[PDB]
């Protein structure tokens, strides 16, 4: 169960943190004592961002500006980030390529983009940030969607990259526990959620109810703190079970009994 | 209810057909009197697979070398063997990049190839392949894996590769039923195989046991001659009722009705 001082004094990356969900993670973070560096490509709406964390009782608050569409920026941020901070305890991926809601024509080098913006520097930057989170026995925080589990017609290259991210990193978490890794993997599942992009994108085109930014920030917050392997905020006590695949949880350990771990 | 005439004089691709599922893949389509094309990096063990489809009743067999990791050859791989069958039918969808079993612990260059070879070419393959499928009603068959569908460990950047390809592919797919778009994309769910190459890489590793090639080539034709959307071959009867989600079948539905179709 949650309190708010599991956060204070804890050294933070927020990515795509210079508006929406990311924006919020940010906020709340800083109202908890954390220190935080926060990322995303425009610098003004970025500084505009550690001000108010400052404002708000943030420990630290910098930020730095790149496309993460850069792996050695990628790279290159997690070493800054660490070094401002004397280290790292949690890493919030939670950046993404804007996309429209489209039918799919044969546009490739959109597959390719979003693939790299929120799948391979995801990786990176978990790749990079490792060491620190080893020595501090941290966490990650894998920010993904509803259409990282299920399937929407009109998104195609986006819930590719985000269903990827679960593979990816739900392998990790397994490998982490059978190694005695002690650094937590928190894949974050979320309805709609009601940012200006969000908002933006669907009026007219997707009808359901949105859950509210500023809750979606902090629940991804929590369940990251707590350790939980998934978090689902997707406006429902009842439909995380329906995402959450009861079948996928059997098999998995079922099958881990069919390797010779001794080997 | 199935039978082989259906593929008589269809003209037909097949990936990965240097050996392994692929070749057994070409071998049957040959019985059945297919057209068809090969590709492998390998032209040697090519001229060998074609050689026998062309002794066995192939209305016709040619290869193509050339590797899967060139976006620009898979793109003109396409049409080279559009020329040559004089039209398109089917494209099997089955070479992959096999990585070293191992824990994961840093090799990000895997993660790029992986997806680079077993995902990225299944899409630009697919949008090159696309006018010819829709002039025929023709058929896709994305070849994919329990580990695209559940994680295990010791394989990470493969599982992420295969997993977006269920992303991907059944959003393109869900796509052509409201588009009314007749052509069929069917996902093959396949676990241990025994082709030397997964029995080589899993000897001592994972215990359990493997169904054959040979059958698991058929069941990959039938499935997709017979459009359907899934096909399981994973060793028994009741394990594709746990992958196989009826959690997400319900949202995926569900939520056909939340959207503006008039828009
Ligand atoms: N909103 C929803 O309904 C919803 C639902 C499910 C999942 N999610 C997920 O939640 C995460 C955030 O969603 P959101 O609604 O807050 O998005 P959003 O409000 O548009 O904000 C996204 C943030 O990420 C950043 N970003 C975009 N391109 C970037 C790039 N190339 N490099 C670095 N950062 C980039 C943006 O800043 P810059 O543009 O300045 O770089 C912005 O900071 C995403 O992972 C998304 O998939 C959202
Ligand atoms: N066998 C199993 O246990 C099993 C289980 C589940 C899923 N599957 C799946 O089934 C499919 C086939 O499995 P497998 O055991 O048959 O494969 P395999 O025996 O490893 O066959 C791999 C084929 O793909 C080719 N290939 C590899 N890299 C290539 C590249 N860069 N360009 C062009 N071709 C490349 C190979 O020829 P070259 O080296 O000559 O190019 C070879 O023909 C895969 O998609 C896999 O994920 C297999
Ligand atoms: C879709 C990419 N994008 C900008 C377009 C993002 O801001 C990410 C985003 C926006 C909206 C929803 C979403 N994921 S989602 O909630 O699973 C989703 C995706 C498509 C449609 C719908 Cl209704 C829903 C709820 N992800």
């Amino acid at each position: 169960k949650f309190r708010p001082e599991m956060l204070q004094g804890k050294k933070v990356i927020v990515t795509g943190a210079s508006k929406g969900i990311g924006r919020e993670i940010a906020y709340h973070l800083a109202k908890m004592g954390a220190h935080v560096v926060v990322t995303a490509r425009s610098k003004e709406a970025l500084q505009k961002v550690v001000a108010r964390c400052l404002e708000l009782g943030a420990a630290s608050a910098h930020y730095i500006a790149g496309s993460m569409e850069d792996m050695t920026f990628a790279e290159e941020f997690v070493a800054e980030a660490g070094n401002l901070m004397g280290g790292l305890d949690m890493l919030i991926l939670n950046h993404v390529l804007y996309n429209r809601l489209t039918f799919f024509h044969g546009e490739i080098d959109n597959v390719r983009k979003s693939m790299e913006v929120n799948f391979h520097s995801f990786v990176v930057l978990s790749v990079a940030a490792m060491p620190m989170l080893m020595q501090s026995q941290g966490s990650i925080a894998v920010v993904s969607s509803v259409a990282g589990k299920i399937t929407y017609p009109l998104i195609a290259p986006y819930s590719a990259s985000k269903f990827a991210l679960d593979g990816f990193f739900s392998t990790l978490r397994s490998e982490f526990l059978v190694n005695k890794v002690n650094v937590s993997i928190t894949l974050c599942i979320l309805g709609l959620i009601d940012t200006e992009t969000a908002i933006k994108a669907t009026s007219g085109i997707y009808l359901g109810p949105a859950s509210p930014k500023e809750e979606c920030a902090l629940e991804i917050i929590k369940g990251t703190a707590l350790r939980q392997d998934e978090m689902y905020y997707v406006g429902s006590r009842w439909v995380p079970y329906l995402l959450g695949n009861p079948g996928r949880k059997i098999m998995e350990f079922l099958s881990a009994a069919e390797y010779n771990w001794d080997n």
